[PDB]
């Protein structure tokens, strides 16, 4: 398997080159557990969803904007901003003066759009401003590859989005037939507002840093469904935030359950939590 023709120092050095080619905060690779040089070299880091055949993209004709106070929306005037039309009073932006998701924010974040009259510095464009923390892909003890932040991250800090190939329910069926006995899957259902378009995000071939997030039964980050196209919601952003205070070099983990050979891989859980459920889905 793999590319057994380049040796350790070359394979690893090609991955570091692959990370340095990512725009934004630095992403690193370290391994002090064993001798594996890096994750797969056929993986591609993307800054935006990778659509496929059969997927109806988000139609911009259903997309609206706001007025607000040409520059930056005012955090203390949530009723004026048309982007917050949804949800029940008291209407408030999902973010506080510190740019972190409020503790009373729900599972749905409503951000501004390209239609809005903001200068991109709007406080309601957190996700769209991408990753802000420098991350590190490291090798774990009993799991495969993991991720950990290098700087302290308060509760509510945005980490990054979960990206990958957006595929249809049919497409996912024929990929399952390829997963071997010990295959590793990277799926994430996109089902929170509709169930007709049963789309899914697969990170096996294309994805973001978040592909390496490990499961934990007592996680420290959660998924907030961020929405820009307020019309069609068959596709939306999967935005990770901190639900606890996270210290440097602390492993980032979430719960693989916020709502065929896949469900017959599972494997055993090893998050070291006193409240561990004992099982896992790849
Ligand atoms: C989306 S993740 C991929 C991250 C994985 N660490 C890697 O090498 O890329 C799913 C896989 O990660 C491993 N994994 C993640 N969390 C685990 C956990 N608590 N316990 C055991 N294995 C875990 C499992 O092999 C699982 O199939
Ligand atoms: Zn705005
Ligand atoms: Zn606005
Ligand atoms: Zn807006
Ligand atoms: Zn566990």
């Amino acid at each position: 398997d793999s590319y057994t023709h380049l040796s350790f120092y070359e394979k690893r050095e090609l991955f570091r080159k692959k990370l340095r080619e990512i725009e934004g905060p630095e992403v690193t690779l370290v391994n002090e557990v064993d001798d594996e040089p890096c994750p797969s070299l056929d993986f591609q880091f993307i800054s935006q969803y990778r659509l496929t055949q059969g997927v109806i993209p988000p139609d911009p004709n259903f997309q609206s904007g706001c007025n607000c106070s040409l520059g930056g929306c005012d955090l203390n005037n949530p009723s004026r901003c048309e982007c917050l039309d949804d949800l029940d009073e008291p209407t408030h932006f999902a973010y506080d003066a510190q740019g972190r998701v409020r503790a009373d924010t729900g599972a749905v974040i409503y951000e501004c759009n390209s239609f809005c009259s903001c200068s991109m510095e709007c406080p309601n464009r957190v996700v769209q401003r991408g990753r802000t923390l420098p991350l590190e892909i490291f090798k774990t003890k009993e799991k495969g590859w993991g991720v950990r932040s290098l700087r302290f991250a308060p509760a509510g800090t945005f980490i990054t989005c979960y990206l990958g190939e957006v595929i249809t329910s049919a497409e996912a069926a024929k990929r399952d037939k390829n997963y071997d006995d010990d295959g590793i899957t990277y799926l994430f259902d996109l089902d929170m507002f509709d169930d007709a378009s049963e789309y899914t995000v697969d990170a096996q071939n294309y994805g973001d840093v978040s592909r390496f997030f490990n499961h934990s039964c007592s996680p420290n980050i959660a998924i907030y469904s961020a929405v820009r196209n307020h019309g069609f919601r068959t596709i939306y952003d999967l935005a990770f935030f901190a639900i606890k205070d996270i210290q440097p070099l602390e492993e980032l983990t979430f719960d693989y359950a916020g709502a065929n050979r896949i469900s017959k891989l599972r494997r055993q859980c090893k998050c070291g939590s006193a409240n561990c459920r004992g099982w896992l889905f790849g």
